[PDB]
């Protein structure tokens, strides 16, 4: 239950508070959520100094050690200088004061979605991510320089969303273990993209005509992810793990499905890997399959997360390993009065 819950957050000095509707917003492919905010100032504060509302995107890395703004935009909520104006901006401006103003963002559609990759607590300097922060400030013209004080920072989201496009196509392979036949073996899993907690199955489907015996099959989802700015470099990870003890005997078929859902909540405490957001606040997620719009740069996305869902069989040859990965998508969910609460991040 509940009606229309606004998060704020004011700067230090409180002469100045922020409102926005929300604190992720969905990129829908070809196009993403609106940010719509509003911002009560305060003119006694702010003499001739105005109030600029900014959007910043930028890869970063160390903890600074790099920057990069992928995307800045910038408006002056106050002194009002078009815009059809928000639902809810309207709603919220007059229950608040004569001294609320209004705001909108739109964010490209090929900017990288928020993702930050944890790493360390050894190699804690190699810890990097894209971030959008939302800064309303009280300056006298956007190129002066900023004071904490009277300014306010909102580390909103960009989550990316995938609806369901209702093969996918299984993976096979097919091996020879001092045999005369091989040892056929594909899986497939059932969708083709799963959302954030959504579990996956995966058919398996063995087809041993070798004299050998599969002593287990190993279940994974394995996190791919590759850093492109500042320093490139590979990450592999499982967040999913199922190990089960079925065999597979000579000249027989097996064919059983298994189901993973890969959670951050299990790896918390994992190397490297892909987050959606800090590791700290509990709306943080496993980072969400980048896409890759057929012709775009690449460098541009800082992480490129992927994920596979591998299958492992280990015959006995004692101990000799076959196996087939297969790739997914991992997407994020899709979506009276008000009722406040802290941006709190």
């Amino acid at each position: 239950d509940k009606g229309t819950r606004v998060f704020k957050k004011a700067s230090p000095n409180g002469k100045l508070t922020v409102y926005l509707g929300k604190r992720d917003f969905v990129d829908h492919i070809d196009l993403v959520e609106p940010v719509d905010g509003v911002v009560l100032v305060d003119p006694e504060y702010l003499k001739e100094r105005r109030v600029y509302v900014t959007l910043t995107c930028a890869f970063r890395y160390g903890r600074l050690t790099f920057r990069k703004d992928l995307f800045v935009a910038n408006v002056q909520s106050f002194p009002p200088a078009k815009k059809p104006l928000t639902r809810l901006q309207e709603r919220l401006i007059k229950k608040l004061g004569e001294h609320a103003y209004p705001f909108t963002f739109e964010i490209p559609p090929n900017l990288p979605c928020s993702v930050t990759l944890q790493p360390g607590p050894e190699d804690t300097g190699k810890a990097c991510g894209v971030d959008y922060e939302v800064k309303a400030f009280c300056a006298e013209n956007l190129e002066e320089k900023i004071h904490k004080r009277n300014s306010v920072r909102l580390v909103i989201r960009k989550v990316q969303y995938a609806p369901e496009r209702p093969q996918p196509t299984a993976e096979t392979t097919r091996q020879f273990l001092m045999s005369d036949k091989p040892l056929h073996l594909e899986a497939s899993l059932d969708k083709e993209i799963y959302y954030h907690g959504e579990p996956i199955s995966v058919n398996v489907h063995v087809t041993n005509n070798t004299n050998k015996t599969v002593k287990k099959i190993k279940i994974s989802v394995r996190q791919y992810a590759d850093i492109c700015l500042f320093n490139t470099a590979q990450y592999k990870c499982p967040v999913a793990m199922e190990e089960a003890d079925d065999t597979v005997a000579p000249s027989s078929t097996f064919c059983k499905v298994y189901t993973l859902t890969p959670f951050l909540a299990n790896n918390r405490e994992k190397r490297g890997l892909a987050l959606d957001g800090k590791l700290k606040h509990e709306d943080t997620n496993l980072a969400s399959s980048t896409l890759l719009r057929e012709g775009a740069n690449r460098e541009i996305l800082g992480i490129i997360v992927s994920y596979k869902v591998k299958v492992k069989l280990v015959v006995s040859r004692a101990s000799s390993d076959v196996a087939v990965e297969l790739p997914f998508t991992l997407m994020h969910p899709k979506p009276d009065d008000i009722v406040f609460e802290d941006f709190a991040r």
